[PDB]
């Protein structure tokens, strides 16, 4: 459906490299909601850089509608390669384009596009702009979009010493009875990962506060060791 000529030769070059073999088991993993070509990250990196060079990196107030065309796009592989393409335009993403990363994550939803969003470019955003976070993380547990609570919960993943333990503690409170994998899974990754820079603390919420078992157990498989 697309007019951006950036889009259209990358959906012509993955389109012949395209391998039904390889394609099976990858739409398999991602339970079949989406058709894939069957092109593995590194070829597919390999291919938009291809294009890229040979066509140069489009201006940068282009970077929406070749994001969103490429989205809209029926095979896995180009969502995937609009997130490649996003992370070429780092720099020029800021605090306005919130609604724009929104509409991506409840928009072809799975972990796979979801997970690329929230904790790289969602992460950089609230970092630098953490007053903003009153008027989404509330916004999205609220929702019922199982993807927007998972992005609540995970934007915050690679904080390190910087992670704010009192809001992930309420955001994590909020949504620890739900019967969603996705949730459930989530809140086991954010622990385990703070779990690195701040294993006693994570040990401490986890012993003391109602989890799923699926998330606690998640959430110390690599510090139970240590207790």
């Amino acid at each position: 459906v697309p007019m951006h000529p950036f889009v259209k030769a990358l959906q012509e070059h993955f389109t012949a490299h395209q391998n039904p073999e390889k394609a099976e088991p990858m739409a398999r993993y991602m339970k079949n909601h989406f058709l894939f070509l069957g092109i593995q990250t590194p070829e597919r990196r390999q291919l938009l850089k291809d294009i890229i060079q040979i066509h140069t990196l489009p201006d940068q107030k282009d970077f929406q509608i070749i994001i969103r065309e490429l989205w809209d796009l029926p095979e896995r592989e180009f969502q995937a390669a609009a997130l490649d393409i996003m992370q070429k335009y780092k720099k020029h993403i800021n605090e306005t384009h919130i609604p724009f990363l929104e509409e991506l994550i409840v928009t072809k939803s799975w972990w796979d596009s979801v997970d690329s969003i929230v904790p790289t470019f969602l992460g950089d955003i609230f970092l630098k702009h953490p007053e903003l976070i009153s008027a989404y993380i509330p916004k999205w547990i609220a929702s019922d979009n199982i993807w927007l609570q998972r992005a609540a919960i995970l934007f915050q993943l690679k904080y390190k010493q910087k992670m704010d333990e009192e809001l992930l503690f309420w955001i994590i409170g909020q949504l620890h009875s739900s019967k969603e994998f996705f949730i459930q899974k989530a809140i086991g990754w954010v622990l385990r990962e703070y779990a690195k820079t701040n294993p006693d603390v994570v040990w401490e919420y986890v012993q003391n506060n109602e989890l799923a078992p699926l998330s606690k157990r998640e959430a110390i498989k690599h510090i139970k060791q240590n207790y």
